[PDB]
């Protein structure tokens, strides 16, 4: 009988993944796996395995992977428009379930996406009545926290639901949350670049890119596309990246998946982080600003070196080589905006930077990360509100650490809570 | 010449501290601290040496220790008021420079926090046109992400400084957080509870606890002082609790202190977090609604647990004595509200819970929690409003968690950012 459901498939697999994690337990338990040192503590955790999270894996050379599934892969599997790139909507599937979905499928999400859509009074309220200086993460981050009062999971939780029916509310938290988004982000657009206009309603019978592309305006059917890769590119980078951890690290408290997601974003918006995003376009608009020689080029990136800042854009904690990310975005250039000055500005600066970095001897990853490609791409299509990209980020990040909330949930992942010490501690251990 | 002035004090103390961290790690950077097993990972990172933070260092069996100061020490060396109680004024310098202040040096933050107190005309307006069903801590969070609008890291580091001079803008971030926080506070309060009244005004020559509680209407004497223990008490706890982890986490990032903060708060707001302030309440008005039997309590308290949900206030990841935070307020109850009937109907808990728990055999820690004890002495006051409590925790904590911000920023400690690992990839390792 029937047909499809999330849920429905969710509730098949919990229970063999919980067994599966049982037994595992059981034997491995106690097993280590790794060890922790003084530089490791001092250094924000690097290189040490803390963390379980399943949606996504990151290798240090090779770069993400969805399941198993790489850039490339998704980019041939994923189901498109009709229609070039992939539907976010099926990396969802993807990441929630570990299958790669039929376009049926992912037609469902999108139907689903578009009838949760829908924005409460008070958080359109606030929205409206705040400054044009209140930076678009801030905003899209107060509203997220705002839209709380909504909570199914919260509600349940009052009401005193056992623990083993936690995943279930979640799970409607995450799909009415990643339903909201675009119309959250939009009206922000809307409000701070487009006064007096507004967002319209979401169609049913659109892709969740394309009806966001809509609600901010543009266009272009050649800039849906460029969503479409984007929001599915953006969703995730494993569990250890400071704005899916926080996500975890908040969700392990109980805190409903609107506070999680909206804590998750005020660490999206660092400049280490998402903000580099924006970061990267700041830097070029001023670049250009004082079609330049390799040496000129040259001379403008130790002078911010030399002057204690950082080159946004490039390094990356884990990563040991060149983002996959930022290929995935090169290679979107090469076929669209070739000739694109911008563009052809950061294939020069991919010649030097890494070079320059290298040079210095600090850095332990001279290569682009995602996000030195990115905001090229949106400017190109008219997108030139460099202030907003991260919020683009934002929507997309959803994907990821929403799928992953569902199942720490599902697996009783427990309160995220390590030992902490002090210099004197550490010195008297 | 001159006179107190914490910028300068803490001037003087980064350089020394960092030359002291720069020869430990060159001497033991390499030394195993510890060891990872698969155990730690799914369980939330349990017994994790993780992180370095300062201010305070949580013992397991003793209890928290704000140098090495004890709960039991603060209250006899810190500055109080005139007159019991210590001044979370006195804890917050004992936290930024290890030392313990004079009553001068005390004065000086009080002055200075008052000299700060300001809200912006945007941060007003949401609050005051916010939904009554949206909660305590929905709406300080949205509001302090709300004040990021005015930060003097995030304006520092859009000009561009050099990355040695952040710990002194989030000084002054973190002052002027503080500062402004019960104004927030009491605004949200006000409008929630009072209705067409107002917050009124901040006066130089009270104590931050005292001008707290005028604005929040209460003009008992002994509830100035139940404010003072309770904002010293709440302010630290280490930095792997929710709370404390979050803001680190974001703020590892580069966003400002008020983004960390917020963040940091929609972690307090987890039941399993600080929001359990509330939850006791709750609970404990759900039990006297269904002087009883310690048998009735007892078939009570089973049938929480056996409902799948947790009791309140008690259990500690790390703790595995009584809170001497908990101690700390029974001794404040039995001076001042020895006979109340929640107060007994809490002491009375305290003879059958941790018996329960022990025999029910899963919570590695049955003894109560800082949360099992802090309402009643709320309630006892006149302020019954529970859904409210939180909020107050969470002003507490803004003085540990941004005392370590500053540090944090000082040494130069870099992202967070552990390596995840799946299910799969765990049982391949
Ligand atoms: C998408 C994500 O948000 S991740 C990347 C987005 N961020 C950026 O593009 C910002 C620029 N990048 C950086 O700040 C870093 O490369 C990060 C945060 C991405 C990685 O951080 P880490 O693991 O601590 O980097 P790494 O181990 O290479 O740091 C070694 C040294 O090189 C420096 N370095 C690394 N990347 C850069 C860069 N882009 N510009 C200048 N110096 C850099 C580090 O700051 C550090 O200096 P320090 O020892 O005085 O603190
Ligand atoms: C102030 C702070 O926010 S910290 C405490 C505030 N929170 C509370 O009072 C909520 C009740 N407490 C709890 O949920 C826990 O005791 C915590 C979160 C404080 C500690 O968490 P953990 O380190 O994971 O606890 P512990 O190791 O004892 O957990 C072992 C088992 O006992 C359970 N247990 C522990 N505390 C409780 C409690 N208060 N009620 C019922 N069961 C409990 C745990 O949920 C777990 O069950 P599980 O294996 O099916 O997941």
């Amino acid at each position: 009988a029937s047909s499809t459901n999330l849920k429905d498939v969710l509730a098949a697999l919990i229970p063999k993944e919980q067994a599966r994690i049982k037994t595992f337990r059981q034997q491995h338990g106690g097993t280590a796996l790794g060890q922790i040192t003084v530089d490791m503590s001092y250094g924000g955790m690097r290189g040490m395995k803390g963390l379980v999270y399943e949606t996504s894996v990151l290798d240090p050379d090779e770069g993400i992977r969805f399941r198993g599934f790489s850039i490339p892969e998704c980019q041939k599997l994923l189901p498109k428009g009709g229609g070039g790139e992939p539907l976010p909507e099926g990396l969802f599937w993807l990441l929630v379930t570990g299958q790669i979905p039929t376009g049926a499928q992912v037609s469902w999400l999108s139907k689903e996406w578009a009838k949760r859509a829908a924005l409460p009074s008070h958080v359109v309220t606030m929205l409206d009545n705040f400054p044009t200086n209140l930076h678009p993460m801030s905003q899209l981050s107060a509203a997220i926290t705002a839209l709380n009062s909504e909570s199914n999971f919260a509600r349940a939780y009052a009401e005193g639901i056992l623990r083993t029916k936690y995943w279930e509310m979640v799970y409607e938290s995450a799909m009415d949350l990643i339903a909201k988004l675009p119309c959250v982000a939009a009206k922000i657009y809307r409000n701070l670049y487009r006064a007096g206009s507004s967002i319209g309603a979401i169609d049913s019978k659109l892709d969740w890119s394309h009806n966001f592309t809509n609600m901010l305006g543009y266009t272009d059917a050649q800039f849906t596309e460029l969503m479409r890769l984007y929001l599915t590119i953006h969703s995730d980078h494993e569990g250890g990246n400071v704005s899916a951890h926080t996500s975890h690290l908040v969700g392990s408290a109980l805190s409903d998946p609107y506070l999680s997601f909206a804590a998750a974003m005020n660490g999206l918006a660092g400049p280490l982080h998402g903000l580099a995003n924006q970061e990267v376009l700041g830097w070029l608009a001023q670049l250009q600003k004082a079609a330049g020689a390799d040496a000129s080029l040259r001379d403008y990136i130790w002078n911010t070196l030399n002057s204690g800042r950082v080159v946004p854009g490039y390094g990356h904690a884990v990563l040991r080589k060149t983002d996959p990310r930022y290929t995935c975005q090169r290679e979107f250039a090469l076929k669209h905006l070739p000739g694109d000055p911008m563009f052809k500005l950061v294939a020069q600066l991919y010649k030097i930077v890494p070079n320059v970095l290298l040079e210095q001897g600090a850095a332990a990853n001279p290569w682009p990360n995602v996000d030195a490609h990115s905001g090229v791409l949106l400017q190109y299509y008219g997108m030139t509100e460099m202030n907003y990209y991260t919020v683009l980020f934002g929507v997309s990040r959803a994907l990821g650490v929403l799928a992953q909330l569902i199942w720490s949930r599902a697996l009783g992942f427990p309160l995220e809570r390590p030992k902490s010490m002090s210099t004197d501690g550490l010195i008297a251990l």
